[PDB]
């Protein structure tokens, strides 16, 4: 059972700007997604201090980067707090509306797309390199869900029957045909070292078979 939703107009406008604007410094997408993972890991870690049972779904707090040239996907996996169905459908986009407006005004005043994370809407920078983004997520208080969008104004949400995750979030980037450099080990290593060197969780870059 697949539900289809419309993005808020302001978020659809943000995604169109990210897709259409000429901007060569695309590599910052990875910093933004790793930052989001780090925030999600901080959240479950903090909550576990007053309720240790929140880690019954997995004690390890980490980030994995998994390239797959056969599928042309780059997957960012974390074992953070995860997202509820309400987060996916409504809560995150509601918060993003104000950050989007501020980001838009900053761009008109001379900011550039690399500053997107300072406005809290860094997730959407995934569309600098991905034609489709799939998010698999599991929060302790909800079921495992798959969110997906190829932009164009709509996204889908369905219950996920795949491999159970325990807890956390998997962001699967279906890369554009000309963005396959982000599947190369040396390129990902370079980007992580440049932009994400002090993240406080182990980042494992998987090797292709
Ligand atoms: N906005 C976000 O920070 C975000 C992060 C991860 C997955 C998502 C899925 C749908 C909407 O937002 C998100």
């Amino acid at each position: 059972e697949v539900e289809t939703f419309a993005f808020q107009a302001e978020i659809a406008q943000l995604m169109s700007l990210i897709i259409n604007t000429f901007y060569s410094n695309k590599e910052i997408f990875l910093r933004e997604l790793i930052s989001n993972s780090s925030d999600a890991l901080d959240k479950i870690r903090y909550e576990s201090l007053t309720d240790p049972s929140k880690l019954d779904s997995g004690k390890e707090l980490h980030i994995n980067l998994i390239p797959n040239k056969q599928d042309r996907t780059l997957t960012i996996v974390d074992t953070g707090i995860g997202m509820t169905k309400a987060d996916l459908i409504n809560n995150l986009g509601t918060i993003a509306k104000s950050g989007t407006k501020a980001f838009m005004e900053a761009l008109q005043a001379g900011a550039d797309i690399s500053m997107i994370g300072q406005f809290g809407v860094g997730f959407y920078s995934a569309y600098l390199v991905a034609e489709k983004v799939t998010v698999i997520t599991k929060h302790n208080d909800d079921e495992q869900y798959a969110w997906e969008s190829s932009a164009g104004g709509s996204f889908t949400v369905r219950t996920d029957t795949g491999e159970p995750m325990g807890r956390g979030t998997k962001v699967i980037l279906h890369l554009k045909e000309d963005q396959t450099e982000y599947l190369e080990e040396r390129r990902i290593k370079e980007i992580v070292k440049k932009h994400s060197q002090f993240i406080g969780y182990p980042i494992t870059l998987f090797v292709e078979k």
